[PDB]
C-alpha cells in the first residue's frame, strides 16, 4: 500500500545507481525500467497474485538480479545473460503496466485456449509460483517430474523469478501453439532439434551461419528480446547469402514443414539430418 510505495523508490534508486556502474544493452534497458518504474508508481492492490503481489515479487527478483550484475569471455557469457534477464523484466513491466497503469486482471492472451486456460485457472491473477503453475497445467498436458521440468522452466520464466505471469504464459503459448500438443511441441522444437538456438541476436545468427554458407537450406530458429513470443528463422539461399523470416502468427512446425518441402529448410545448423514433423 504505502509498502509499495516505498520499494518503488528503492528499485528506481537501485536502477539509476546500477546505471553509473555501467544489444541488448543494459545502458538501454537500465534507464527505461526505471522510468517506467517511476511511471508505474505515479499511477498507483488486488488478491493474491494481483498487480500487488506482483509488484512485490517482481522488486524482489528485480533487486536479486541487480546484485548479480554489480558483483561483476565468461564474465561477458555471464553479463549477456544478466542482460536478456533485464530484457526479459523489462518487457513483462511493459505488458503489465502499460503506461503505469496495471492490466493484468484483463489482460488478453494471444491464443484463446491459452486464454480460456488461464482464466478459468487462475482467474484474475496475473502471477502465479512455479510449482502451483506446474501443477495446473499438468492437469491439461502431463509434465513430467525430473528433468523435463527444469527446461521447463528455463522456457518459460523468463524473468527467473521462481513465477510464471500471465506474460509468460502469452509468450510460451503463442510459440509453441497449438495448444492440443503444447508441451510436445515444445519437446520437438526447442527440446529435440538441432536448428533451435533459444536467445540470439541477428548479428550472432550471421556470425553462426557463415560456416555454411557454401550450404544453400541451412536454416536455424531462434528467439528475439525485443520480438518475444515470436521466431525468426536464418537461412542460406541458393546464393550463399543469410536470409531472415519472420513467421506469422501460427504454429512453427507448419512454417518448418512448408519450408521443407519448398528446398529453403533443409539443414539444420548446418547438420545433415532434418527431423522429422509430420
Ligand atoms: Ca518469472
Amino acid at each position: 500500500q504505502w509498502e509499495e510505495a516505498r520499494a518503488l523508490g528503492r528499485a528506481v534508486r537501485m536502477l539509476q545507481r546500477l546505471e553509473e556502474q555501467c544489444p541488448p544493452s543494459l545502458r538501454d534497458l537500465l534507464p527505461r525500467t526505471a522510468q517506467l518504474l517511476r511511471e508505474v508508481a505515479h499511477s498507483r492492490p488486488g488478491g493474491p497474485g494481483g498487480s500487488g503481489d506482483f509488484l512485490l515479487i517482481y522488486l524482489a527478483n528485480l533487486e536479486a538480479k541487480s546484485r548479480q550484475v554489480a558483483a561483476l569471455s565468461r564474465l561477458r557469457r555471464q553479463l549477456a545473460k544478466l542482460a536478456i534477464i533485464f530484457s526479459h523484466m523489462h518487457a513483462e513491466l511493459h505488458a503489465l503496466f502499460p503506461g503505469g497503469k496495471y492490466c493484468g486482471h484483463m489482460y488478453q492472451l494471444t491464443k484463446a485456449p491459452a486464454h480460456t486456460f488461464w482464466r478459468e485457472s487462475c482467474g484474475a491473477r496475473c502471477v502465479l509460483p512455479w510449482a502451483e503453475f506446474e501443477s495446473l497445467l499438468g492437469t491439461c498436458h502431463p509434465v513430467e517430474p525430473g528433468c523435463t521440468a527444469l527446461a521447463l522452466r528455463t522456457t518459460i520464466d523468463l524473468t527467473c523469478s521462481g513465477h510464471v505471469s500471465i506474460f509468460e504464459f502469452d509468450v510460451f503459448t503463442r510459440l509453441f501453439q497449438p495448444w492440443p500438443t503444447l508441451l510436445k511441441n515444445w519437446q520437438l522444437l526447442a527440446v529435440n532439434h538441432p536448428g533451435y538456438m533459444a536467445f540470439l541476436t541477428y548479428d550472432e545468427v550471421q556470425e553462426r551461419l557463415q560456416a555454411c554458407r557454401d550450404k544453400p537450406g541451412s536454416y536455424i530458429f531462434r528467439l528475439s528480446c525485443t520480438r518475444l513470443g515470436q521466431w525468426a528463422i536464418g537461412y542460406v539461399s541458393s546464393d550463399g547469402s543469410i536470409l531472415q523470416t519472420i513467421p506469422a502468427n501460427k504454429p512453427l512446425s507448419q512454417v518448418l514443414l512448408e519450408g521443407q518441402k519448398d528446398g529453403f529448410y533443409l539443414y539444420p545448423d548446418g547438420k545433415t539430418h532434418n527431423p522429422d514433423l509430420t
